[PDB]
């Protein structure tokens, strides 16, 4: 996340990092057993983390969990990353409490102004390199889909939307992908691309999850 502040200690209840040996991406909480996350974000051997705030110090309310069983989008493309979701299942079921719980899917899509918080343990540096060990927030508004088609060099889909700001500084960057983005409490988006980070006419794109809502309580009810 660059231009954002930090969150504060379980603050993000939902938000999960992906380890695979290291921090690699984020992912959300769903239900007890499911997580969703970036399908570009697949990978071998993921090890879900739940309750996480510095994820380099064992703080006391982390719990790890290896996935048992990982979902790509079935139409996944990985040239143009529409579709961009992925869902991971839990080998045992989450516990619930207070800094560890679901964010619920949306019922409808989000507007163009609406208010969202995007969350992540990404690069903070838009001209560098920089990694927190706390989680990152940001606020950013949902664009309308002229802002990221604009200036895009990549082919933006009727699966993907575009947040943030138009005159850079504030955006999600590299680690962050796979991360939620929230709106008035429902999981909207998935952080999924962008041309660098927090580049000016550069917004970021996310997969719009009020498009996958069926596939997502059709898998989970089957697996
Ligand atoms: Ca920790």
């Amino acid at each position: 996340i660059v231009g954002g502040y930090t969150c504060g200690a379980n603050t993000v209840p939902y938000q999960v990092s992906l380890n695979s040996g290291y921090h690699f991406c984020g992912g959300s909480l769903i239900n007890s057993q499911w997580v969703v996350s970036a399908a570009h974000c697949y990978k071998s051997g993921i090890q879900v983390r739940l309750g996480e705030d510095n994820i380099n110090v064992v703080e006391g309310n982390e719990q790890f969990i290896s996935a048992s069983k990982s979902i790509v989008h079935p139409s996944y493309n990985s040239n143009t990353l529409n579709n961009d979701i992925m869902l991971i299942k839990l080998k045992s079921a989450a516990s619930l409490n207070s800094r560890v719980a679901s964010i619920s899917l949306p019922t409808s899509c989000a507007s163009a102004g609406t208010q969202c918080l995007i969350s992540g343990w990404g690069n903070t540096k838009s001209s560098g390199t920089s990694y927190p060990d706390v989680l990152k927030c940001l606020k950013a508004p949902i664009l309308s889909d002229s802002s990221c088609k604009s200036a895009s060099s990549f082919i933006i889909t009727s699966n993907m939307f575009c947040a943030g700001y138009l005159e850079g500084g504030k955006d999600s960057c590299q680690g962050d992908s796979g991360g939620p983005v929230v709106c008035s409490g429902k999981l909207q988006g998935i952080v999924s691309w962008g041309e660098g980070c927090a580049q000016k006419n550069k917004p970021g794109v996310y997969t719009k999850v009020c498009n996958y809502v069926s596939w997502i309580k059709q898998t989970i009810a089957s697996n």
